[PDB]
């Protein structure tokens, strides 16, 4: 009931702008959890709980996306403390961050990249159905459940409620930010999400990001360092259309020729992860 009696705390999993995440175990059912600490001092994204109380946007957003669809990590609980917020999140076991998976394996085979991409497409589509906008889609914010071959979207610390009017604030990662942001500091949610999705696909199949500097983004020319299929190249260059309204919708991305005949997660695991 207190807090540190209900969860067997463990070793640091990582830390950065999101805060400090620790491996953990819920005492009782021995459920594997992740305990995320973030201090009020450095919280930039604040939100309002359904019942008034002021709270880290992440709590607001995870609450809006909690249920049976396991494409986004589940918030199991949360606590306020005098100077910080603590979040209890699910923890697949074994697990691996997409960034580390790609770092140690290089460019992914298209079949595997297809399976993964599809899964993050289903998970962003879910977030949007719940009025949630992630704003920081990238390899680091995606976990892999190595047993099931299921991806989980994580880290909603830069998200926002989904809206159809313009955004004038951006907290997410720069090299993942669309030409609209760089040039005008204005963007719309869906089309910006699609841009970052295009960066993600490229990263998956090439092993690295397509653009390093602002001028590279504004130019939007995509050079391919590795061998990549023609359909995949066309989907990538589409998501990375300079004009936002030129970018495909989620339905359009999922109906794209490259996106056909996706493996189910468990097949993915047996052929590519086991
Ligand atoms: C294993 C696990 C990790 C996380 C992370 N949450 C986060 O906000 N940020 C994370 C992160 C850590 C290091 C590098 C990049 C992201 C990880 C949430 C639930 C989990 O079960």
């Amino acid at each position: 009931e207190p807090l540190e009696s209900q969860y067997q705390v463990g070793p640091l999993l990582g830390s950065g702008g999101f805060g400090s995440v620790y491996s953990g175990i819920r005492v009782s059912d021995n459920l594997p959890v992740a305990i995320k600490h973030v201090e009020k001092d450095r919280i930039s994204d604040w939100g309002e709980l359904p019942n008034g109380t002021r709270v880290p946007m992440e709590v607001v957003l995870l609450k809006k996306v909690s249920s049976g669809f396991s494409g986004v990590i589940r918030l199991l609980d949360w606590f306020e403390r005098p100077d910080s917020f603590v979040l209890i999140l699910e923890r697949p076991e074994p697990v691996q961050d997409l960034f580390d998976f790609i770092t140690e394996r290089g460019a992914l085979q298209e079949e595997l990249a297809r399976s993964f991409f599809w899964q993050v497409l289903e998970a962003v589509r879910h977030c949007h159905n719940c009025g949630v906008l992630h704003r920081d889609i990238k390899d680091e914010n995606i976990l892999i459940d190595l047993n099931r071959g299921e991806l989980k979207l994580i880290d909603f610390g830069s998200g926002a409620l989904l809206k159809d009017t313009v955004y004038t604030d951006f907290d997410g990662t720069r090299v993942y930010s669309p030409p609209e942001w760089i040039r005008y500091h204005r963007y719309h949610g869906r089309s910006a999400a699609v841009w970052s999705l295009g960066i993600l696909l490229y990263d998956m199949v090439c092993g690295d990001i397509p653009f390093e500097h602002d001028e590279e983004i504004i130019r939007g020319q995509v050079f391919f360092r590795q061998r990549v299929s023609s359909e995949c190249q066309h989907l990538i260059r589409w998501c990375l259309a300079l004009r936002p309204s030129d970018r495909p919708t989620f339905e359009e991305i999922q109906n794209h020729p490259w996106m056909q005949d996706v493996l189910l997660p468990q097949e993915t695991a047996e052929i590519h992860l086991h």
